[PDB]
């Protein structure tokens, strides 16, 4: 069903799309939020999922953390994917930008793994301040189910495709 990727290994997939846009058109069975612990879309991939769905995301993100409190870097939560997916995988990578420990990005990754199919942003990049080229490495050495990356920025998308080795 996902079309345009280029094949990177043996399970990790890439493409250079708006993942909003990517999972109106495949509707897949997961779609990944990047996360923060305290499930507040405000911006980036999150901001711009959130929206997508009339805040409904957000609605259901706030009764979730009303009842079972933040989530842990590197952890994540199984919610409803609205009008985007079955299901939405929030996945709460290391922030560069408060300090968190990047060593937590291949905790954040090992979420993946419950899931054999999923669209994914890389984590922790964009706001949360990581390399890109690094969570990239970090997904194609944790998850071993098969994910389809969706890279927003097509001069990233080109310096992803082009470094990887
Ligand atoms: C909003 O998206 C939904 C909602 C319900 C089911 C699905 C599945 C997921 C697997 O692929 C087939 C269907 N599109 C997606």
């Amino acid at each position: 069903s996902f079309s345009g990727y280029l094949k990177l290994t043996d399970n990790v997939y890439i493409k250079n799309a708006d993942i909003v846009e990517e999972a109106k058109k495949v509707k897949p069975t997961v779609v990944v939020n990047a996360a923060n612990v305290y499930l507040k879309h405000g911006g980036g991939v999150a901001g711009a999922l959130n929206k997508a769905t009339n805040n409904a995301m957000q609605v259901e993100s706030d009764d979730y953390i009303a009842t079972n409190g933040p989530l842990k870097v590197g952890g994540s939560c199984v919610l409803s994917g609205h009008n985007l997916a079955k299901h939405c995988l929030h996945v709460v990578g290391p922030n560069v930008n408060k300090g968190e420990d990047i060593q937590l990005l291949k905790s954040a990754y090992e979420n993946f793994n419950q899931h054999e199919v999923l669209l994914a942003p890389l984590l922790s990049a964009g706001i949360f301040g990581a390399d890109p080229i690094h969570s990239l490495r970090v997904c194609v050495d944790t998850v071993r189910t098969n994910v389809y990356l969706a890279v927003f920025d097509k001069n990233l998308y080109d310096k992803l495709v082009s470094s990887f080795l």
